[PDB]
């Protein structure tokens, strides 16, 4: 349903929640990736207050890139995706940190180093088709 | 215009070549992958008798897929690709290698590890869009 790259313009602050339902586009012995960025602007390649980077099967890595230049990587071996399956993938924005729920299941945090309320714009791309997505804020 | 990932069944021998036109799907620095693999099955899990893969600006990797397991890899740091540009890049397979022109200019070869007549299907993927692909015979 939804085109991919996915681009939406956002804002969000505590109690945002970016909800995402969609579905690997390769067996994970292809190793297809998944990629959500939180943007500072609408242009692409603005900065990236949070990246958040699957490698389907093998690890997840988790960034920002801060005038024009990436910094720490954060890297998770958890691996609570499904090969050929659905998943729904949820961003909530606590005061100190992004948690990462995937299936219902806490998978994944990343402190803020820039406030949540630069960003701007969401992208969602790489190796997933995508059927579902949605800001919401409590 | 073309869907991705995109498979088509291919017979490939010497003289045959594999035309794609597209462009990157995402900014360099966003680090946008392409994907060409050569398939010895319909199946996305089979065997890979040639894999190309570019990570647009920085490298590509080539390799084989041999029962289940990736083999030696080779790395090219050459990189003809230009920034947000169509891109047409040519695969022809010669008696000894695949030679893999980008734009009208030689950029990678690979020596073939497994006979290119046990290509059953080519898939083309990951953050591109597709505007055409052929197989000919000469």
């Amino acid at each position: 349903l939804l085109p991919v790259p996915y681009t939406e313009a956002a804002s969000l602050s505590t109690g945002s929640t970016v909800t995402i339902k969609g579905r690997p586009a390769a067996c994970f012995l292809n190793e297809p990736y998944l990629q959500v960025d939180f943007h500072t602007e609408m242009k692409e390649e603005s900065d990236i207050v949070f990246h958040f980077q699957v490698c389907f099967g093998r690890r997840v890595v988790m960034n920002s890139r801060e005038y024009g230049a990436w910094k720490q990587q954060v890297e998770s071996k958890n691996m609570p995706f499904q090969d050929g399956q659905e998943f729904e993938l949820s961003i909530s924005v606590l005061p100190d940190k992004y948690q990462v729920m995937v299936n219902g299941q806490s998978s994944y945090t990343f402190d803020h180093r820039i406030k949540p309320e630069a960003v701007k714009m969401v992208q969602v791309w790489r190796d997933i088709s995508l059927t579902k997505f949605n800001v919401s804020y409590l």
